């Protein structure tokens, strides 16, 4: 089906093989440093590697904040993790410098929550270092005419934005941007007309986990998420999404690969 | 979408509102009765109790073994657990005296794994006391020229034994049998077309809690099959299926009530 491969410089991400779970690393600071201090950058690389030896395929990495302040803390992070963790980087930010440095700091793919929207420039970033870019769904506002024509329609946004840039269409994956810019209904929608998002060509990212909209139905706290983010993996899965963003690698490697045998992928 | 609700004597099971949950009723015997001892009539109680709290809607109850054993061993269950719990109960059996005992001593739904084809006078008993029966996909071999096909047909075999027996087409369920003479891979394929089960115009139930083509897919035993359990019922509620039958009601509830708000059910 997708007659080529994710090219993430030293990694390669077959598409057509098996769902791809992308690792959400997380990121708790010290209080004391700005910098790149010992006891978070060893809980972020130690998180890494339970990631990974429980299945995540890639990690993603993310720093009201500055530039410089953002980069502080997340350079040594993608630094540490990139030399100990033998799977591709991406870097969770919207701001070009930040990307720029993250990759010059061993990041493989990046992860735009604009969509290249807020800062064009990292589409200009990502066409030079030739790396994939992840485009998400966003606006500043919920007022759609037709949810998913309109989602569709500013995704293509985002596309044009990365495409005059000289991004290549193989570094192009999209992202709904569930929790973004939707009321829980609208996120429920979403869900429900995911496949839509195929006819645009290029392979999808699934972000839910944990996400306000499954506290939402099933009136359960963050902690408590983990039935409801699978079965948003799944129906993500069910719908052709080939990679999905979860912060729960074990089980939902689990859920993936059931997925993925029942498909026939 | 169904234009009737299943009848079960004092309770009634809406079809259009929520995937329902068959809780399955553990039974482990006390090695030194036949009876209805304490320690194990207890222990199905509490197990019972247990299910509900946790959002089963239905109380699957099952006893190389004679017909008087079955009935020695079910009856004082089906009895403790109708009292001491308000849901319907189903009497998993393919025994035509076992299913009048269970009926009789307060079971509401007759379950029956090789779908009336063992002892055809099951639908007899079905059609008198005018309960729902769930005919199962079974077959004493592995041979199958279209797996869907046959199975389509097959199930219809058992259609025309309840119908011609009198029952009554709102009190028919089907099952695909899932982990009965069906291969690994013939498991996948069923899953992966189940949708194909609605056209023969009744309601379906899935049953894959914790079965050996999990373990088959994932290579984990019994006790680790919750994530791949969760994907089956997520594919199955998918596909249309308003009943599932698993171990784990807790997690699969959850499960459940996050796809319904995804699908609109
Ligand atoms: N590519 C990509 N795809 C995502 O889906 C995503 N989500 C977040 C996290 N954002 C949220 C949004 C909403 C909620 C809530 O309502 O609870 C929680 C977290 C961050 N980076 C992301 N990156
Ligand atoms: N209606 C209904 N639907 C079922 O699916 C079902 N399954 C069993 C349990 N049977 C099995 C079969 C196979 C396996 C394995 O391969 O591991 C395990 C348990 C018992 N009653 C059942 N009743």
């Amino acid at each position: 089906k997708w007659d080529y491969d994710l090219r993430c410089g030293e990694y390669t991400l077959n598409l057509n093989e098996k769902t791809l779970i992308m690792g959400i690393l997380n990121v708790t600071p010290d209080s004391f440093s700005d910098g790149g201090s010992y006891n978070e950058v060893d809980a972020a690389v130690r998180h890494a590697k339970e990631m990974r030896d429980e299945g995540a395929h890639i990690i993603d990495i993310g720093g009201k904040v500055s530039v410089e302040e953002e980069i502080k803390r997340v350079v040594p992070m993608i630094q540490a993790v990139s030399k100990e963790v033998k799977l591709p980087i991406s870097i969770d930010t919207y701001k070009a410098e930040v990307a720029k440095q993250a990759i010059e700091a061993g990041a493989h793919i990046i992860n735009d929550i604009w969509g290249a929207k807020a800062e064009p420039k990292i589409a200009e970033v990502a066409a030079h270092y030739d790396v994939p870019i992840i485009l998400m769904h966003n606006r500043d506002n919920m007022n759609y005419r037709n949810l998913m024509a309109d989602m569709i329609a500013d995704l293509y946004d985002s596309i044009k934005i990365a495409k005059d840039a000289g991004v290549r269409d193989e570094n192009i994956i999209l992202d709904p941007g569930i929790g973004f810019a939707k009321t829980p209904e609208q996120n429920l929608e979403a869900m429900r007309n995911l496949e839509q998002l195929n006819v645009l060509g290029y392979p999808v990212l699934l972000g839910t986990s944990r996400k306000s909209f499954i506290g939402h139905v099933l009136d359960l706290p963050v902690e408590e998420r983990l039935e409801g983010t699978g079965a948003t993996v799944c129906l993500g899965i069910e719908k052709g999404c080939e990679f999905v963003r979860v912060h729960d690698v074990k089980e939902m490697s689990r859920m993936a690969k059931m997925m993925d045998a029942m498909i026939g992928k």
